[PDB]
């Protein structure tokens, strides 16, 4: 069961579903403590019940890690899924102040840098705070086992300076026979994009770290805490759960790569993700 | 599938399929468990074997207050902490500036008191840092649907001010049909010894909420990290779990506690527990 998590995980959340409200306002089908555990060896979870989006999954997660946080340096890279935040409109009448696309201390800031006082993006924050992204790296051939390898997203003092709350909050990794595996928990979880993004995601922060650490890769867990189905797209999701999901595609690394910051998207070759077309 | 049962398989699994380890201590190792507890109507703490009631209560009344002190749970002839808050113990890594009994921000600092500057266990941090918890109170009453509602003990910021790295690393709360649930984050565990334990802590903890708001109890989510099982036991606890478990005793609160550390020791009636002797 490394596809058939995810699919009656949401099956789960329509016959069990409890009706709940969306910080929106659009009601949701809900449940708790949702666990997943995925495999990562000789295989990638790449959905193919429905196309995941790529390019941004990874390019996310290199604006993570780098310690960049910013609407625009992911905008450069034409992807715009944090674009709607970074605005003079969005971050003004939020009760923002003064800088002209802040995204607050978000992810990558609290991976990198914790604690450290946030004025804005581009003022560069290095050696600040306590860099967790990274401890672990340090932590992996220092001590393979241990129970302190964690990167916290949650620092509730900056939380009022972001433009959101993280929806995953944090990861801890573990190592055993010379494979790594990551857990993270997901305190909100859409399953139609948040989650199986989200898989990629933290799928992917996986796969950097072993040919790093020279570690094979394990396993994910991907852990919930509410998971939700938004009401209209149950008659749009009935029909992706109707669908026999096709075989997991393999990632693979042309660049050896000793440095954690040194990534980028042409690094990154897949084998065989051909994924059922939407409506 | 559930309760207790779910605990067994847990130390059942991780018996045939762990991982042997060092520490030091050797121990076998799995990662990434969860199991669900109903808090409805009964207590989930455990009778394979007897867990410490007053050490569970009076720990959280003094993780609620927030205040960290060896001498005061001491005197209440609960001792947990002496080892970590003892000048023996103090003396060794660099608290040759610290004084018996004091510890650190872990935990009831945190909650009470977020990115707080940590003087000393003498002196009184109301009106400073922010609480985690009397906001997660207060939000359940104005706005229970939110998934934000969270608490995490995990801050590198102190991490190193503290004897040891908090073990139960977060947990988040819901609310659905009147019933408030929570599930709590270890990083690592003790299927023997500290599972347990924390898995009456936090009940407990929903049950106050619950009874502070008004609301119902649901249910509790045990999420684990790595959970581990010391070859110190590893056959004694093979006829524990030869035991069929007894059902759950139930907790009830005396008093009208309108406020949350008002709660004392004598507010908490436990009935029908009768845990499995010693050996």
């Amino acid at each position: 069961t490394g596809e058939l998590q995810y699919l009656k995980q949401v099956d789960d959340i329509l016959r069990y579903g409890v009706r709940k409200r969306d910080r929106t306002g659009i009601g949701t089908l809900s449940l708790f403590g949702m666990q997943a555990r995925y495999n990562l060896r000789n295989e990638f979870p790449l959905l193919t019940t429905k196309r995941v989006f790529w390019r941004a999954v990874v390019e996310e997660l290199l604006w993570f890690i780098r310690g960049s946080t910013d609407s625009k340096e992911l905008a450069a890279k034409d992807i715009h899924i944090w674009d709607i935040y970074g605005s003079s409109k969005f971050l003004n009448r939020n009760g923002f102040h003064k800088r002209h696309g802040d995204l607050g201390p978000i992810y990558g800031f609290q991976w990198r840098h914790f604690g450290a006082e946030y004025k804005d993006c581009q003022s560069n924050y290095l050696q600040q705070g306590i860099d967790q992204l990274q401890t672990v790296i340090d932590t992996i051939k220092t001590n393979p086992e241990s129970r302190r390898m964690i990167i916290s997203s949650w620092n509730p003092k900056d939380i009022p300076l972001m433009v959101l709350p993280p929806c995953h909050t944090l990861c801890q990794f573990y190592v055993a026979n010379g494979e790594l595996s990551c857990q993270v928990y997901q305190r909100s979880g859409d399953m139609g994009l948040g989650v199986p993004f989200n898989i990629a995601g933290y799928a992917l922060l996986t796969y950097i770290v072993a040919h790093v650490t020279g570690l094979k890769t394990g396993d994910l867990i991907h852990t919930m805490g509410d998971a939700h189905i938004y009401l209209n797209h149950i008659d749009a999701l009935k029909v992706q759960l109707a669908r026999s999901p096709k075989p997991f595609p393999c990632l693979k690394i042309i660049r050896n790569v000793t440095d954690i910051n040194d990534f980028k998207w042409d690094d990154f070759q897949l084998d065989g993700y051909n994924p059922h077309p939407p409506l």
